[PDB]
Order: structure tokens, then C-alpha cells, then sequence
């Protein structure tokens, strides 16, 4: 169903991919299951979801051997989670998520956030006080763990998820391989035009999540709706797509899964396309928050490797 883009590995990587964020692990295979049927070669992933296992069996019965669709076929992405960032943990996190998804490599690896959580097994190490034990390890130390992955040959490209611009320059200024893709927020509401270009400049591509960002409820989302017998979030994932921006839409209703990847067969104007492109507010959603005293307050700002500070 797909198009894709071309990775500076060489490999291609489908605009729509099934995002696993908050899949029911009892929900999920039947979901991977539909979508693999539907069109879909690209599934997105993360050890965090707590799902890996389930959507590894589903993935036994349809692919490899004498299945459905060949290995060589899907493109697998998954992320290395916050309390993994020591360099002698990168490698058996990996390898737990193989193992988890029943795969022999994976083809995109993230490093979820840039900063950590302390070393250890508890995902969400914290204090009584609610709030959280972080951990000091730099980045570019993860980074130079991963590399010894692509090496291995257990990943075939290496990822960053939430970094701005200035990490990614950072981590590039160390790199022996330099990162393939760039994760973030983004939908109409925080369109990342200053991120977008920085990451072309630099090399990497962009894929967008959480691009449903009500954004469903604008009457430019609702005329554009309407105008080509469409949803709206057909249309906001028309919009990335057009802008060649990589879209993982996350879902496990096959009414949604199958409208999700349909949004190549058709093509906004250039007046359109500045219709959507005029929705920015500098808003993003996805933010660690804390609630202290009756009121939401950012959960990790302190924290010396933190992304969203910076403009952008």
C-alpha cells in the first residue's frame, strides 16, 4: 500500500507504518495480524510498550519461512529505553528485544530519549516523593554502544527519538555511523519546520508520531474532509505524507488500520497544503508532566540532557 523513502543505508522505508504506542499486548497481534494483510510492511515498536512478545508471535505466524510476507519485505523499528543507557547495557537490552519479537535484526534500533533513567530493570525508578531517579550517562556514550550493534549486525540503521538540534549535531560530531532517522511529535499544530530543515541539511529523515496531534475538529481538516471523501485523520496523514514525512500512526481497530495506509491515491493543492501549513501554534502534547499540588508541572526540565528547551 505504501510508498516509500530512501535511507542514506540505502534502504527503503515505507511513509505508513502501524505504531504499537499503546497497544493492549492481548489487543496487538490481532492488529499486526490486519495490517499485515491490509498493505502495511512497517511496524514501529518499543520495549516500553510492554508488547514486544505478543506482536513477536503474531509476527511467527505471518512472516519468514513459508509465510505470508518474507523478512526481507518489513522493516522493524524498535528503541532502547531510558534506564538502558550504559554502554554495557545497550547490547543485552537489544538482545532482549530480539528475543521478545523473535527476530534475527532489526532494521531501525532508537535510542528513545537522550537522557536516562538510573541503571537498572525497573522501567520507572522513582522516590516516594512520585518523582523520578535519574542517571548521568551522555548520549554520546550510548551512541558509540549502538554502533558496535550495526557492527554486529544485529541493526541495520541506528535512530534518535526527542533530540533537538543541537544533540543531533552533537551526536553527529562523535558518530562513525551517522544517525538514520529522527522520531519526533509532529502534526499541524507543531509542524517542526526548523527541525524538518535542520534534519534535511543534516542527513536524516523525519518520522512524525502522534500526528492525529481537536486538530480532527478544524473546518480546513473538515472541508478537506469532505472535499475528497475522506477522514480527517486521512487528511493530516495526507499532509505528512505529501510532506514527505514518515507517519506511524498507532491503532488496533481495522476500520482505522485499513484508512490509515489509504492515503496515497490522492493529492492536495498547493493552496491546500498552505491551508494545513497555516495550523501551527508551537504546540506539543507529549510532555512528562507531574502533578504537584493540583497542577501539571514538566516532569523532567531539570535535567541536564533535556530536549525541549531549546526553540527547537
Amino acid at each position: 500500500a505504501a510508498s516509500c523513502v530512501l535511507l542514506h543505508t540505502g534502504q527503503k522505508m515505507p511513509l505508513i507504518g502501524l505504531g504499537t504506542w499503546k497497544s493492549e499486548p492481548g489487543q496487538v497481534k490481532a492488529a499486526v495480524k490486519y495490517a499485515l494483510s491490509v498493505g502495511y510492511r512497517h511496524i514501529d515498536c518499543a520495549a516500553i510498550y510492554g508488547n514486544e512478545p505478543e506482536i513477536g508471535e503474531a509476527l511467527k505466524e505471518d512472516v519468514g519461512p513459508g509465510k505470508a510476507v518474507p523478512r526481507e519485505e518489513l522493516f522493524v523499528t524498535s528503541k532502547l529505553w531510558n534506564t538502558k543507557h550504559h554502554p554495557e547495557d545497550v547490547e543485552p537490552a537489544l538482545r532482549k528485544t530480539l528475543a521478545d519479537l523473535q527476530l534475527e535484526y532489526l532494521d531501525l534500533y532508537l535510542m528513545h530519549w537522550p537522557y536516562a533513567f538510573e541503571r537498572g530493570d525497573n522501567p520507572f525508578p522513582k522516590n516516594a516523593d512520585g518523582t523520578i531517579c535519574y542517571d548521568s550517562t551522555h548520549y554520546k556514550e550510548t551512541w558509540k554502544a549502538l554502533e558496535a550493534l550495526v557492527a554486529k549486525g544485529l541493526v541495520q540503521a541506528l535512530g534518535l527519538s526527542n533530540f533537538n538540534s543541537r544533540q543531533i549535531d552533537d551526536i553527529l560530531s562523535v558518530a562513525s555511523v551517522r544517525p538514520a532517522v529522527l522520531q519526533v511529535e509532529c502534526h499541524p499544530y507543531l509542524a517542526q519546520n526548523e527541525l524538518i530543515a535542520h534534519c534535511q541539511a543534516r542527513g536524516l529523515e523525519v518520522t512524525a508520531y502522534s500526528p492525529l496531534g481537536v486538530l480532527l475538529e478544524e473546518p480546513v481538516v473538515l472541508a478537506l474532509a469532505e472535499k475528497y471523501g475522506r477522514s480527517p485523520a486521512q487528511i493530516l496523514l495526507r499532509w505528512q505524507v505529501q510532506r514527505k514525512v514518515i507517519c506511524i500512526p498507532k491503532s488496533i481497530t481495522p476500520s482505522r488500520i485499513l484508512q490509515n495506509i489509504k492515503v496515497f491515491d490522492f493529492t492536495f493543492s498547493p493552496e491546500e497544503m498552505k491551508q494545513l501549513n497555516a495550523l501551527n501554534k508551537n504546540w506539543r502534547y507529549i510532555v512528562p508532566m507531574l502533578t504537584v499540588d493540583g497542577k501539571r508541572v514538566p516532569r523532567d526540565a531539570g535535567h541536564p540532557l533535556y530536549p525541549f528547551n531549546d526553540p527547537y
